[PDB]
C-alpha cells in the first residue's frame, strides 16, 4: 500500500524549511539543542540548517521536530545532502594540419 517512505542515511545536518518570521538560529539552537548537543545553525532566506555534534543527536531531533508547528508554522526536516563537490577532468588531444599552398 501507499503507507509513506522510509530508508538509512548517514546525514547529522537536519535541513529544516518553512520558517517563520520570528525564526532565527538562535530559536533553532535551543529547539534542536534540548534533543543532543549541537554545532551550529546557518540561517538561509527562509529555510535553515542544523548542524549536530553527531549524526545521532539530528536524527532525534530530526523525527521530533520534523512537521512540528513552530513560531505557528509546521516547519519540515529532511536530511540534508552531504557537502561533496569538485572539478575532475583529463583528456589529451591536440592537432593541426595547416597545410598551405601556393597559386
Amino acid at each position: 500500500g501507499s503507507s509513506g517512505s522510509s530508508g538509512m542515511a548517514k546525514v547529522k545536518v537536519l535541513f529544516v524549511r518553512n520558517l517563520a518570521n520570528t525564526v532565527t538560529e538562535e530559536i533553532l539552537e535551543k529547539a534542536f539543542s534540548q534533543f543532543g548537543k549541537l554545532e551550529r545553525v546557518k540561517k538561509l532566506k527562509d529555510y535553515a540548517f542544523i548542524h549536530f555534534d553527531e549524526r545521532d543527536g539530528a536524527v532525534k531531533a530530526m523525527e521530533e521536530m520534523n512537521g512540528k508547528d513552530l513560531e505557528g508554522e509546521n516547519i519540515e526536516i529532511v536530511f540534508a545532502k552531504p557537502p561533496d563537490q569538485k572539478r575532475k577532468e583529463r583528456k589529451a588531444q591536440r592537432q593541426a594540419a595547416s597545410g598551405p599552398s601556393s597559386g
